[PDB]
């Protein structure tokens, strides 16, 4: 397990989400939603000059695990995944001045539910878990496990968990108060409300 400290913008803006009294946390899952979405037109899209690019799995699809006894919700997508490289090095640029340009929105007048027109909605994750664990397999790297908890810190390593073929899964380890993202009247309520036109299948599993 390798740590990496955040640098200050984005690290400002983690505070910013963990600590701003705004009660519409609900956002959160179609930023999430969207994000998977955006993954899984990079890989259908790539896929077209090289189909070899889905041999690592042909199915296009996001998949809602919630989880009562662990207190998750995982966001699952077969999209294009990232590289360590993108965990590190390019989301760091990204994280850098889509915060610059979402703080100067905010101080302008913005919502925090505008979050997405900054390309840092993943952040939006915050509003509702105390902890975020980002599996993820793109087909030119290994399986990987980003983390963060916030506090000015994430880890990186290699993932011993169950191959994915590719894509990524958010892991949303959620606050105390907010298990009403588990209970599935809530999440399709969501979904309907903020994702029904999706491309792609969204499976909201039960228990
Ligand atoms: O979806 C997104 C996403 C979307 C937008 C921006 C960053 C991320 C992002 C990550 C990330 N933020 C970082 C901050 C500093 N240095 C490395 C970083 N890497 C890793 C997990 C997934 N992720």
């Amino acid at each position: 397990m390798e740590t990496f400290a955040f640098q200050a913008e984005i690290a400002q803006l983690m505070s910013l989400i963990i600590n701003t009294f705004y009660s519409n946390k609900e956002i959160f899952l179609r930023e999430l939603i969207s994000n998977s979405s955006d993954a899984l037109d990079k890989i259908r899209y790539e896929s077209l000059t090289d189909p070899s690019k889905l041999d690592s799995g042909k199915e296009l699809h996001i998949n809602l695990i919630p989880n009562k006894q662990d207190r998750t919700l995982t966001i699952v997508d077969t999209g294009i995944g990232m590289t360590k490289a993108d965990l590190i090095n390019n989301l760091g640029t990204i994280a850098k001045s889509g915060t610059k340009a979402f703080m100067e929105a905010l101080q302008a007048g913005a919502d925090i539910s505008m979050i997405g027109q900054f390309g840092v909605g993943f952040y939006s994750a915050y509003l509702v878990a105390e902890k975020v664990t980002v599996i993820t397999k793109h087909n030119d790297d290994e399986q990987y496990a980003w983390e963060s908890s916030a506090g000015g810190s994430f880890t990186v390593r290699t993932d011993t968990g169950e191959p994915m073929g590719r894509g990524t899964k958010v892991i949303l380890h959620l606050k105390e108060d907010q298990t009403e993202y588990l209970e599935e009247r809530r999440i399709k309520e969501i979904v309907k409300k903020h994702s029904q036109f999706i491309g792609y299948p969204i499976t909201l599993f039960v228990e």
